[PDB]
């Protein structure tokens, strides 16, 4: 189901395994921006989804940190998996980035991202 | 620092724990919404942040099932820690609720809390 | 390039009129939620780009009320226009509801619509 | 109500007429970023609100290019006017510059501002 290897439409590459506690576990590697190699992610999934075709809602969390590059940022990105023979993650994500309070009006990127496996 | 209890401006209850390798686990306990009792949170955050005045950038998310409830969507906050004498959490969040196609369009609310220690 | 008809993935219809003097004008028909014919619609876009090569930024507005319906919100539509062979409306939008207090915090939806010529 | 010279949290300004066609019409002035004096802006709201104590949706855009600068980006507020301990307009916004289609991801800012008839 969620378990396994994803990519969205960057070509950032996702793998998680969907514990049976409802924890999302595993590690994200961007295509993009101010990152290199592969960052820890945590996340949390409904493990027990409505049975009316209605996705399954979950949410997972990078802090933009690893043992190379600190980018002083975090994405979580909030959507559905979307079962099938084509199953989907479509999600929405913040960027937020510290800032000092001058410029926290501009601390916070928003986007939307499609995962295949 | 973070870890500890925090409140935001709907009286909700952020119990978290920032652990040395960057992770943010607690509870949530939400004022509103189809929630009750405490949930399972996880995150994580820049745990060598800047040391030039800048916030600690963090994000985490809540699953609203737990033992009582299931409201089949997920909160992602995602902010900074703000320390000193007046010690701010600034987040912007994305509520996803599992939909339908048709209803996909309308899955998602968006919002900001500002959690206090007080 | 961007006068004209616009579809969007929900099969919505955006018609608007670009002015010399950065105005966008025109009407908004959504295929879905609380609505029914065409609403007002006004915005701003950058009427003198540095470059074809990045997005032309904009925005507009619907209030969702017209002589049939008020739904009591608001949408905001904020992105660019790529002009060429594959023309495209890249936007995010945030539509808020008219909310009591105790609902202000689910006030607000989040999405993202892409606009094409067909 | 909406009619009026509005401040937010940053100490901008917000100048607006509330038109009897639902229209928006005014000047915007950043206190922050690649902006300098006033910028035109454009929206609507509600010009029926229901009458249960919900506030009065609306939503207005300022491009950000006037006879002195030109940003090549748009911002959006979405949100409602309201009461409480004094007349206020809750907003979340969305800035999105011009970017290559590759780029987009780095778009669009997102944020809220809180607007009061009170100078800073
Ligand atoms: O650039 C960064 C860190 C890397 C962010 C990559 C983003 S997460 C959302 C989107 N999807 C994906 O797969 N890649 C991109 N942080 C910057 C922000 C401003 N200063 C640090
Ligand atoms: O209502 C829910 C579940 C509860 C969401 C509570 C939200 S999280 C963001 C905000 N901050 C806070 O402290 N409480 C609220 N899920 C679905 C049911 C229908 N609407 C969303
Ligand atoms: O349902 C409404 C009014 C209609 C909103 C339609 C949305 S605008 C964003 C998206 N793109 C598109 O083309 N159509 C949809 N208002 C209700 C919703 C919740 N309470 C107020
Ligand atoms: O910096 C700009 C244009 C100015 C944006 C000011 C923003 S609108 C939302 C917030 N509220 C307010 O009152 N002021 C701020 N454009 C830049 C963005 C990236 N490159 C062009």
């Amino acid at each position: 189901g969620i378990t396994g290897t994803w990519y969205n439409q960057l070509g950032s590459t996702f793998i998680v395994t969907a514990g049976a506690d409802g924890a999302l576990t595993g590690t994200y590697e961007s295509a993009v921006g101010n990152a290199e190699s592969r960052y820890v992610l945590t996340g949390r999934y409904d493990s027990a989804p409505a049975t009316d075709g209605s996705g399954t809602a979950l949410g997972w969390t990078v802090a933009w940190k690893n043992n190379y590059r600190n980018a002083h940022s975090a994405t979580t990105w909030s959507g559905q998996y979307v079962g099938g023979a084509e199953a989907r993650i479509n999600t929405q994500w913040l960027l937020t980035s510290g800032t000092t309070e001058a410029n926290a009006w501009k601390s916070t990127l928003v986007g939307h991202d499609t995962f295949t496996k």
